[PDB]
């Protein structure tokens, strides 16, 4: 029955965790409602400001952090969908399930991270709830949390940075590692993997 079949709303920008000053804090820039009606449509005239998205769909919300001038997140919570923008839905420009990462261009007035060179393993978390988790760096694509915590506490911050104490990107967080519901360490799609996508 094709003249029945739906189509998948577009991710939509719902907030944002504010890093700007000394107090990291989430802020909501969109309700349920008007979320609702951006995914159906794909317009979002609301304007975006920093470099860490909270998104959602109508169904999940995750986090999306600008790196480079492209917004990423995670397969698993965007799937292949188009994001609201101001003039209308903007498709993918990188889509990688293996890697669990896709992006589209960073939106208008947004922020971009900068990829780290640091090399260095003390790193940080930053959260849905606007906590700034430290994480030591423990392989290509692992860290461990310095203090663990249920893996409740994690739920909707894939997507979301991992930064360097001087507030580079080094990855993005992409699932917990987790022993009876207690989150000790991390998975993360490396800045690195992302550069690479980018050719
Ligand atoms: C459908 O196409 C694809 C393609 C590639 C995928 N690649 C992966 C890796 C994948 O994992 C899925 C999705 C992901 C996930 O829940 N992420 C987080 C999240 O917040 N999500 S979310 O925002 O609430 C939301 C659900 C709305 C979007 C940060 C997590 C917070 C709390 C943990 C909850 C308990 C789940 C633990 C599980 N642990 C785990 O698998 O660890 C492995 C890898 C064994 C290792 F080795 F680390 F131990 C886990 O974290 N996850 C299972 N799904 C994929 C799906
Ligand atoms: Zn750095």
């Amino acid at each position: 029955h094709m003249a029945s079949m739906k189509k998948k709303g577009s991710v939509v920008i719902v907030g944002r965790i504010n890093l700007s000053g000394d107090t990291a804090y989430a802020q909501q820039t969109r309700g349920e409602e008007g979320c609702q009606e951006t995914s159906q449509t794909g317009r979002d005239k609301n304007q975006v400001e920093g470099e860490v998205q909270i998104v959602s769909t109508a169904t999940q919300t995750f986090l999306a952090t600008s790196i480079n001038g492209v917004l990423w997140t995670v397969y698993h919570g965007a799937g292949t969908r188009t994001i609201a923008s101001p003039k209308g839905p903007v498709t993918q420009m990188y889509t990688n399930v293996d890697k669990d990462l896709v992006g589209w261009q960073a939106p208008q007035g947004s922020r971009s991270l900068t990829p780290c060179t640091c090399g260095s393993s003390d790193l940080y978390l930053v959260t849905r709830h606007a906590d700034v988790i430290p994480v030591r760096r423990r392989g290509d694509s692992r860290g461990s949390l310095l203090s663990p915590r249920p893996i409740s506490y994690l739920k909707g911050s894939s997507g979301g940075p991992l930064l360097c104490p001087a507030g580079h990107a080094v990855g993005i967080f992409r699932a917990a590692v987790s022993t009876r519901g207690v989150a000790k360490a991390v998975d993360f799609i490396p800045v690195e993997s992302l550069e690479t996508t980018m050719r």
